[PDB]
């Protein structure tokens, strides 16, 4: 599914995504958006042989468990599948917690990039939460 911007910002905020771990919803939205752009079937193959699946582009080395990833830990114990559904919800119950291990949303290489510290509430600015 493709979520539009504001339909990905309400079922981030629904899912308690909105400030969890401090990162007002706008960092969370900005993130899928150039992770993903909001689309929850992307995928993509690293370098290092892993891939990277959903709206936040969770790779599958320690995050989830795809099968052809050798070495990889599964942390947040599920099929690298299960973020792919059109349901953000395993997504989001993952990226809880990616930003509560140590390095908050520099996690995601396209969040410090092109996000962190510009007007992330500009991605939330028309919609009705």
């Amino acid at each position: 599914k493709v979520f539009g911007r504001c339909e990905l910002a309400a079922a981030m905020k629904r899912h308690g995504l909105d400030n969890y771990r401090g990162y007002s919803l706008g960092n969370w939205v900005c993130a899928a958006k150039f992770e993903s752009n909001f689309n929850t079937q992307a995928t993509n193959r690293n370098t290092d042989g892993s891939t990277d699946y959903g709206i936040l582009q969770i790779n599958s080395r320690w995050w989830c468990n795809d099968g052809r990833t050798p070495g990889s830990r599964n942390l947040c114990n599920i099929p690298c599948s299960a973020l792919l559904s059109s349901d953000i919800t395993a997504s989001v119950n993952c990226a809880k917690k990616i930003v509560s291990d140590g390095n908050g949303m520099n996690a995601w290489v396209a969040w410090r990039n092109r996000c962190k510290g510009t007007d992330v509430q500009a991605w939330i600015r028309g919609c009705r939460l």
